[PDB]
Order: C-alpha cells, then structure tokens, then sequence
C-alpha cells in the first residue's frame, strides 16, 4: 500500500503546515501537523476542556463505530517550546492520503496548553518519530507510520514542504519526479528516539564550506533551525544589523536585509537553504526587526534541522531495520 497527502502552511511565514487526516467511522477529517520530532497522535476532541477549544475542529468519539476506549490509557506530553497536553486514548481507523491503519491509538486531549488553545489551524499532531517516545500509559503506542509499515510498498515515509506553497507526504513509495540529481542517504541513531544524523558541515553564502559534524535531528514539527552558536555567529555576521537579543529571544536583523543563503552537508553532497527561507518577518505588527530563521541550539541540548532546512529538500524517512535518512535538492 502507499498513501499521499498534501500538507499545506498555516500561515504566511510556514510557522508550521496541516495535513488532513481521516479518523473514524464515518471519517471525521482533522488538520494535524505532522512531527517526525515526536510519537504521539493526539488530537482535539470532545473531552477537551471547552474554554481551552477555539476553532479548533474536534473529533468525537462517541460518533464513530469504529471507535474504543483503550481502558486505562493516559497520555501527557511536552514538547520543547514548553507547550503540552494530555488526555485518554481510543483506537480507530486512521488513513492519510488514502493509507489506512485499523486500531490506531488515537489520544483524545482532556487538556491543551495555551499555545495550542490560541492556533486555530492545528486539530492535533500526528508523531512520526520512534515509538519508543509514545507517551502513552501503561502501554506504550506505536505511531502511525509504524502501524502501517509492515504493509507499505517500501518502509518509507517522504517530507516534500513548500516554502510558502503546499508540499507532500508520502507514504511507502518515493516520488522520483519530486526531486531532482540523486538522494544522499546518512546514518541514522536512534538511541534517544529521533531521527538524530549528522551533518558534515555549512557554508554561509557564496563562503567556502566549513567540514565539520553536526550533530541534530530531523524535526517537521520545529519551525527553525536551530544550529551550534558558533554556525549561528557565523551566519550572521554576514547580515549588516543583525544581533541576538535577549529580550526577543534570538537573533534579528533589519528586515531590509537581503539574507545570504546557508547550506548544509549530508555526506558528500549540500543542501542550499535560499536566504528568503531564513526571513519570519517582523518581530511585531510594522516593526522594521525582522525575526530570523537561524537561530542558537544552545538552550535546547540538541540541534534542530527543522522545517527552514528540510523545506529546502525532498527528504526520505527511511524505516528499514536499520533506519537512514535521505536529502535530495529540488
């Protein structure tokens, strides 16, 4: 089997992207962000608090046949920019993009934090990274893309985000007219649960390419990129004005700037992130500072390759027994 569904920004500056995703019988299709940066699907619901529910479509179980009570099941979960949620959990059929998964966890929130709450265009989150990260208790869940692996065509999911445009995920095949030259595969660690890979290096602008490993992980569900200090500093010092402030919280720039591209390396070959990839605007309504698009990891403990960097790629999810990731330039 494969599936394919388009995954759309949520907004002008592709804070984040929303695929539809059908759930229950008969399907009550929910927008949900896709993060290969964590292992829970969990949605808006019913049993969500109502005053912390604003526009947000639900999904109701009660409605659905195909739905259970997982008996005993909880789930709470906390995600790096300090927003969370929790709840119960029932199984039922989950498809995406014409794949479907039968006895799916599906974790119904009781309760969402305020950033969840206040972002309208977000139903949920559907988790693609190891399923050693579930959260569910006392029984841990597999997240979709595991449910459905043993029936692909390929053990394989693809990331295609547009930059300020749609884009695709795909399920158990590659699209080989989706990206052009070859895919260069890396090793993948799965040891803390993410797809973790290493770098081989970056260069700034037209600069020459600095071989150095960087270690991160690949992360559709964080907006930036979020790179070691020293690759921060780097980048930009080359924009005129730009500074890191701490009452912002990170680096800005003058937003008449015109960026300098950054690119990455995956093995031998590069990745180049055009500059207007790195713009997020001013940093309030008719400011002249401009938010940028790289930003430190030094707070977090971990570099982010997160949607700046991989909407600048076609990259593969490669779940074989030995899990790789591929990035190809399109």
């Amino acid at each position: 089997s494969t599936g394919s569904a388009t995954t759309t920004p949520i907004d002008s500056l592709d804070d984040a992207y929303i695929t539809p995703v059908q759930i229950g019988t008969p399907a009550q299709t929910l927008n949900l962000d896709f993060d290969t940066g964590s292992s829970d699907l969990w949605v808006f619901s019913s049993e969500t608090t109502a005053s912390e529910v604003d526009g947000q479509t639900i999904y109701t179980p009660s409605k659905s046949t195909t739905a259970k009570l997982l008996s005993g099941a909880t789930w709470s979960i906390s995600y790096g920019d300090g927003s969370s949620s929790s709840g119960d959990v029932y199984t039922d059929t989950v498809s995406v993009g014409g794949l479907t998964v039968t006895g799916q966890a599906v974790e119904s929130a009781k309760k969402v934090s305020s950033s969840f709450t206040e972002d309208s265009t977000i139903d949920g989150l559907l988790g693609l990274a190891f399923s050693t990260l579930n959260t569910v208790s006392p029984t841990q869940q597999k997240t979709f893309f595991d449910n459905a692996k043993a029936s692909l065509d390929s053990p394989v999911f693809t990331a295609d985000l547009g930059y300020h445009a749609p884009g695709t995920y795909n399920f158990g095949f590659i699209d080989t007219t989706a990206y052009t030259g070859s895919i260069t595969y890396t090793a993948v660690s799965t040891k803390q649960g993410f797809w973790e890979w290493t770098s081989t290096g970056y260069a700034v602008g037209s600069g020459t390419f600095k071989s150095t490993s960087i270690d991160g992980i690949a992360d559709t569900g964080t907006t930036l990129l979020y790179l070691p200090a020293t690759v921060v500093s780097a980048y930009w010092a080359q924009v005129s004005g730009a500074k890191s402030s701490s009452s912002v919280g990170g680096y800005v720039f003058p937003c008449s700037a015109t960026l300098p591209s950054f690119t990455f390396g995956v093995g031998s070959a590069r990745i180049v992130i055009p500059g207007d990839y790195i713009d997020f605007g001013p940093i309030s309504t008719g400011s002249s500072s401009c938010f940028g698009g790289i930003q430190s990891s030094a707070g977090i403990g971990i570099n982010i390759f997160g949607d700046v960097a991989l909407k600048a790629a076609f990259v593969v999810f490669n779940g074989a027994t030995t899990p790789t990731l591929g990035f190809a330039s399109k």
